[PDB]
């Protein structure tokens, strides 16, 4: 017979590394908003992978751009040139209004790369010398696991026993325009690296404002202002970007994990001409970054996202599931926050409980989450749920807390 | 109509990055060991994505694998389970005889994770004090483009420029047991990183016995031999692993770029559990690490490496294209050298005459190669080529070089 969940987390244990605690559930489908693990037990999927899958498990166009693609071509590397990198890239920088694109695989990767931007301008362009460039971050960012990464870390979680650190890296508070204003006194600091949503720290939504003044003071102080969008971009929070809700311009947009529905590792660095060519051929790349099989699959995300308005959708269903998260009772559920379709609820949490207790409830109430701190809890479903369906999951949230 | 080469070009050059200038060839299939062009044009494949495709472009065992995954599921995040990642683990643990492998996306973020490895087992193991942990490089190495990995480069085309650097990273001569030997005195020393044969850095194979030298030397001063093969591994030199040559077993192994066959970002880092379980839960993953349809075609490729003996094809086959190669002659080609599959030539640069140009005439001939530094012209075709075919290329590198 084929393996139980139970062989399943075993196997993983005897041949895995440990780096993850995951959820006990042992998934095998995902389609649209739901999954099934070996037992064919069904659930709702109320993680969407942190956002990778805001289109929905295996999406059928992205499923389809991927077999046609593959049937074909797969990797040249940067060492020639493909058809279909240069019509990805035409598409992406027009639709968010960028001179340029520079394209790498994961996430931290295009972190990486826009930090690396931030420096070469800061010393090609404004002039600091080499190598005083500092980078500021605001405290609870998560945006990789890199050396690089976790430097600019505050959760010993991600920096401690990890070797001495990446200097030039400065951390603020968020949400804190005076710090900022504070920071930005040193003009040998080179960019402002910030989550317009923070993620991992617990869906931290800034104060309204928060956004255009961080535009404000980049620009009168001449630092770039790098938007991390890889978890709050592409329809999330019920816009293309979630700065879009203050019509703000960051200087460098970082995208990821939604960029290919889940399909392939596709991250995406987004900025104009006089910061992007700073960096000459030879100086940065990456082995898949831009391959052709990646490009078709981000294509499609992409489009997937505009032709099935899945912005409004994240932001009138988002609301809806505030509002009735709201009514859950003080004494349990302390707070609600988000935007769109990325919130997260704050547990009161006692030690008779406490919010791994809940998502494993809520696993045998046939809905997936997972907790982020251990009071809080992420709410963040496939941006193709509808209405009904998501007043039955908020029904089986319901039962969950009120079970306790 | 659809786009020319040179459409291509421009559209590249108006919307995407400037980090590559790559060799005016616009391509559209990949089969085996063949390329073509959109104007129709067929090419032998010397370069193999510089090693991601040695299973040759689109193979159809890696391809059923892609379509039937993704027909079904592609990513959960690590929160959850998934069932193919402890399937894939397992496999790999056992084929390479390690305890445990960490699976991430890309062969930087294998070296990152490495790097992790190496100083959390300095402190919790070796004892060294936080956070005086030093990891030693050979120069001429390349490992990827985060800004960890440019800190330990001797080219100044990677770091220049980038901002200040990652502490605790020193550098000794490559094929330098001597130096090797001093470096290790430092007692605060948790790893050193090497490659077998030196890729990036123009196919530098080390003399016989320096890596025999480097896991004696490491062994001595209880230092961690960490083995980048993700260039070298995977049959490309006639063996699973380069190590291999010399019975060697590094503390790290490093797999990535043909751990896929050029169809997904899949990378590995395998160690034993002393090692591997120095990070716990929560202190290190990625986004895509591990997801089920990366873990497939991962399973499929290694399968085919085994299966189709790939490794002795390349060695007898390295073997006949040095031999052809060496009979070039000495005013041109001052130099012939690799191991199996993965060979080089170096050019007798006038100013008449480089690197860049024969690469360019080879591509007029039918066959698709790059320089990597204007005298090194790389030689590495996928290894499902076979003699008859692999003696036309070779005839057709004769006619390129004799056309001067
Ligand atoms: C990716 N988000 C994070 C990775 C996840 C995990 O595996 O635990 C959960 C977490 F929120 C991310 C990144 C990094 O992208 P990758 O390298 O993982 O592809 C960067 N910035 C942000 C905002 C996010 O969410
Ligand atoms: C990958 N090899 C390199 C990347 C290529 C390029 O885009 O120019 C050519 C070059 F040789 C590599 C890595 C890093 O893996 P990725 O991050 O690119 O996936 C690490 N170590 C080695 C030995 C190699 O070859």
């Amino acid at each position: 017979g084929p393996p139980t969940s139970d062989d399943i987390f075993e196997r993983e244990y005897k041949y895995g590394a440990h780096n993850y605690h995951p959820l006990p559930v042992a998934l095998e489908r995902g389609k649209g908003i739901y999954l099934w693990d070996v037992e064919g037990r069904k659930y709702f999927d109320f993680l969407s992978s942190y956002s990778a899958v805001n289109q929905g498990h295996c999406h059928p166009k992205i499923v389809n751009a991927l077999k046609s693609q593959v049937d074909k071509l797969t990797l040249t590397s940067r060492a020639f040139y493909n058809n279909v990198l240069g019509e990805y890239e035409e598409y992406i920088t027009k639709l968010f209004n960028y001179h340029k694109v520079l394209p790498m695989n994961t996430g931290v990767e295009a972190g990486e790369t826009a930090c690396k931007l931030a420096r070469k301008w800061g010393y090609t362009v404004k002039g600091i010398q080499k190598y005083k460039a500092k980078i500021v971050f605001a405290a609870g960012n998560f945006w990789g696991r890199t050396l690089s990464a976790i430097s600019s870390s505050t959760d010993p979680t991600s920096y401690d026993g990890f070797g001495p650190f990446m200097p030039g890296f400065d951390i603020i508070p968020y949400n804190d325009l005076p710090a900022l204003e504070r920071a930005l006194q040193d003009p040998n600091v080179a960019a402002f690296m910030v989550e317009p949503i923070q993620g991992e720290a617990g869906v931290v939504v800034p104060d309204p404002g928060y956004l255009m003044g961080v535009r404000e003071l980049c620009t009168r102080h001449q630092v770039l202002f790098i938007a991390d969008e890889i978890q709050t971009g592409l329809a999330r929070t019920g816009r293309w970007l979630a700065v879009d809700y203050e019509n703000v311009r960051p200087d460098i947009v970082l995208l990821g994990k939604a960029l290919s529905g889940g399909l392939y590792p596709v991250s995406a660095v987004l900025c104009d001409d006089d910061i992007m060519l700073t960096i000459k051929p030879g100086e940065h790349g990456s082995t898949y970054g831009g391959n052709p099989l990646g490009c078709r699959v981000a294509i499609a995300a992409l489009e997937v996202l505009e032709e099935e308005n899945l912005a409004e959708n994240a932001d009138k269903l988002g609301i809806i599931l505030r509002n009735e998260l709201m009514k859950l009772p003080s004494d349990v559920v302390t707070a609600v926050r988000g935007k769109g379709l990325l919130n997260a609820i704050v547990i009161k949490e006692t030690k008779d409980w406490d919010a791994w207790k809940v998502c494993l409830r809520l696993r045998d109430n046939g809905l997936l989450a997972k907790p982020t701190h251990g009071d809080i809890i992420r709410f963040a479903p496939p941006l193709v749920i509808k209405e009904d369906e998501l007043r039955e999951s908020i029904e089986i949230i319901n039962k969950t807390i009120l079970s306790f």
